[PDB]
Protein backbone atom coordinates (compact mmCIF):
# COMPACT_ATOMS: atom_id res chain seq x y z
CA UNK A 1 0.00 0.00 0.00
CA UNK A 2 2.57 1.99 0.35
CA UNK A 3 6.54 1.70 -0.39
CA UNK A 4 8.63 3.75 1.16
CA UNK A 5 12.55 4.84 -0.64
CA UNK A 6 15.23 6.32 1.57
CA UNK A 7 16.08 9.81 0.22
CA UNK A 8 18.64 10.80 3.16
CA UNK A 9 19.03 8.81 6.21
CA UNK A 10 17.68 9.67 9.68
CA UNK A 11 18.93 8.55 12.52
CA UNK A 12 18.02 4.88 12.08
CA UNK A 13 16.79 4.76 16.09
CA UNK A 14 13.99 7.45 16.84
CA UNK A 15 10.52 5.90 15.56
CA UNK A 16 7.52 7.31 15.52
CA UNK A 17 4.99 6.12 18.19
CA UNK A 18 1.27 6.10 18.25
CA UNK A 19 -0.23 9.64 19.46
CA UNK A 20 2.98 11.38 18.95
CA UNK A 21 2.92 14.37 16.18
CA UNK A 22 4.88 14.20 13.29
CA UNK A 23 6.33 17.35 12.11
CA UNK A 24 7.43 16.97 8.87
CA UNK A 25 7.58 18.98 5.53
CA UNK A 26 6.58 17.03 2.03
CA UNK A 27 5.40 17.57 -0.80
CA UNK A 28 2.43 15.40 -2.61
CA UNK A 29 2.33 14.57 -6.63
CA UNK A 30 0.22 12.53 -9.12
CA UNK A 31 2.45 9.71 -10.49
CA UNK A 32 3.15 12.13 -13.37
CA UNK A 33 4.83 14.16 -10.85
CA UNK A 34 3.12 16.72 -11.59
CA UNK A 35 2.95 18.60 -7.39
CA UNK A 36 -0.33 18.95 -6.28
CA UNK A 37 0.19 20.62 -2.28
CA UNK A 38 3.59 20.93 -0.55
CA UNK A 39 4.58 22.29 3.05
CA UNK A 40 7.93 23.57 1.61
CA UNK A 41 5.48 25.97 -0.83
CA UNK A 42 4.28 27.21 2.05
CA UNK A 43 7.34 27.75 3.92
CA UNK A 44 6.27 25.89 6.70
CA UNK A 45 6.59 22.77 8.32
CA UNK A 46 2.78 20.32 8.60
CA UNK A 47 1.78 18.48 12.05
CA UNK A 48 -0.18 15.29 12.10
CA UNK A 49 -1.05 12.80 15.03
CA UNK A 50 -0.03 9.14 13.98
CA UNK A 51 -2.90 7.57 14.72
CA UNK A 52 -6.05 10.45 14.42
CA UNK A 53 -6.30 9.00 10.27
CA UNK A 54 -6.15 12.91 9.57
CA UNK A 55 -3.92 12.03 6.55
CA UNK A 56 -4.14 9.42 4.16
CA UNK A 57 -3.16 6.29 5.23
CA UNK A 58 -0.43 5.72 3.34
CA UNK A 59 1.28 9.11 4.12
CA UNK A 60 0.43 8.04 7.52
CA UNK A 61 1.72 4.29 7.62
CA UNK A 62 5.05 5.56 5.90
CA UNK A 63 6.45 8.36 8.01
CA UNK A 64 5.74 5.61 10.74
CA UNK A 65 8.65 3.47 9.02
CA UNK A 66 10.59 6.41 8.64
CA UNK A 67 12.98 7.89 11.89
CA UNK A 68 13.49 11.79 13.14
CA UNK A 69 15.78 13.27 9.93
CA UNK A 70 15.11 10.99 7.68
CA UNK A 71 14.02 12.32 3.93
CA UNK A 72 11.94 9.31 1.63
CA UNK A 73 9.75 8.84 -1.20
CA UNK A 74 6.83 7.58 -0.39
CA UNK A 75 4.67 5.97 -3.09
CA UNK A 76 1.40 5.24 -2.26
CA UNK A 77 -1.48 3.02 -3.80
CA UNK A 78 -4.76 4.47 -4.62
CA UNK A 79 -5.82 1.64 -1.83
CA UNK A 80 -3.88 3.61 0.96
CA UNK A 81 -4.95 7.31 -1.03
CA UNK A 82 -7.62 8.43 -2.07
CA UNK A 83 -9.14 5.13 -3.80
CA UNK A 84 -11.61 4.42 -6.54
CA UNK A 85 -13.44 7.93 -6.46
CA UNK A 86 -10.19 10.20 -5.96
CA UNK A 87 -10.67 13.91 -5.04
CA UNK A 88 -12.16 15.39 -8.13
CA UNK A 89 -10.36 18.07 -9.81
CA UNK A 90 -7.20 17.46 -7.70
CA UNK A 91 -6.71 13.63 -7.54
CA UNK A 92 -8.01 11.38 -10.29
CA UNK A 93 -9.90 7.62 -9.92
CA UNK A 94 -7.60 4.79 -8.63
CA UNK A 95 -4.04 7.51 -8.67
CA UNK A 96 -0.55 6.02 -7.00
CA UNK A 97 0.87 9.44 -5.65
CA UNK A 98 4.43 9.89 -4.57
CA UNK A 99 5.17 11.81 -1.34
CA UNK A 100 8.20 13.50 -1.23
CA UNK A 101 8.84 13.83 2.97
CA UNK A 102 11.54 14.70 5.88
CA UNK A 103 10.62 13.53 9.44
CA UNK A 104 11.68 16.71 11.24
CA UNK A 105 10.75 16.05 14.35
CA UNK A 106 8.30 14.24 16.97
CA UNK A 107 6.15 16.28 19.41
Amino acid sequence: GVQVETISPGDGRTFPKRGQTCVVHYTGMLEDGKKFDSSRDRNKPFKFMLGKQEVIRGWAEGVAQMSVGQRAKLTISPDYAYGATGHPGIIPPHATLVFDVELLKLE
